């Protein structure tokens, strides 16, 4: 139907805000995402790396992980949404680890036309959380590939920013072996960035 795309920071940032005081996660809770935005490569690369399965993890790391999927049986987003997000080569896969990229900085066309055909019209499964913005910011635009994803009403994602570690993220967080389907992928006005448009599903 319709997606609400944020335009403005200070509006995105007050509508994310009146999402965060309804939520009332456990102190728990705040605890176990205050840290996964301190190490959210570490542990969305465990989970990448074991598929999913979380019994090898020390006992520490299964208190968290219990802890944040629970965390989305409270955190939904009241309306259709789209969130934003950036990634560098290896998104794709190792083969464009170092091949996305030409020398000046554009987008390699060939590599291009490999990921397009690779990922276009597909389905693909995520084993760690996603992390994404209400909006393009700043920081994470420098970023080679851009992901716009349409996320629908009822949907589990959280607008964890209030705790975040780190600040100018507008940061909405989603779960865990969620799904989504890739509906576009072309170049920017520029050739410096890849424009993903998906379609975001349940999780497992
Ligand atoms: N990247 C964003 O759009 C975004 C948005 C808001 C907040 N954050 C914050 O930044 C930090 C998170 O960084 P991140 O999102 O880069 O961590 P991540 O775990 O999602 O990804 C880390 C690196 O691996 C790559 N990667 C992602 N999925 C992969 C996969 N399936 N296979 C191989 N490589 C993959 C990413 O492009 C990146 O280079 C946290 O502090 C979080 O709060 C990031």
């Amino acid at each position: 139907n319709t997606y609400q795309e944020f335009t403005n920071i200070d509006q995105a940032k007050a509508w994310g805000n009146a999402q965060y005081k309804k939520y009332g996660l456990s102190k728990s809770e705040k605890e176990a995402i205050v840290s996964y935005t301190k190490s959210a490569s570490e542990i969305n690369g465990k989970l990448r790396q074991n598929k999913g399965v979380i019994n090898g993890f020390p006992s520490n790391l299964i208190k968290q992980v219990e802890l944040l999927d629970k965390s989305f049986n409270k955190m939904k987003t009241p309306e259709n949404i789209m969130l934003f997000r950036g990634d560098d080569p290896a998104y794709l896969g190792t083969e464009f680890q170092n091949t996305l990229l030409n020398s000046n900085g554009t987008i390699n066309k060939t590599a291009f036309e490999k990921a397009k055909a690779k990922f276009l019209n597909k389905d693909r499964l995520e084993y760690g959380y996603i992390s994404t913005s209400l909006m393009n910011v700043s920081q994470f635009a420098g970023r080679p590939i851009i992901t716009k994803f349409k996320v629908a009403k009822g949907s589990k994602a959280g607008y964890i920013d209030p705790i975040s570690a780190f600040a100018g993220a507008l940061e909405m967080l989603l779960p865990r072996h969620s799904t989504y389907h890739i509906d576009d992928m072309r170049l920017s006005s520029d050739g410096k960035q890849i424009i993903i448009t998906a379609t975001m599903m349940g999780t497992a």
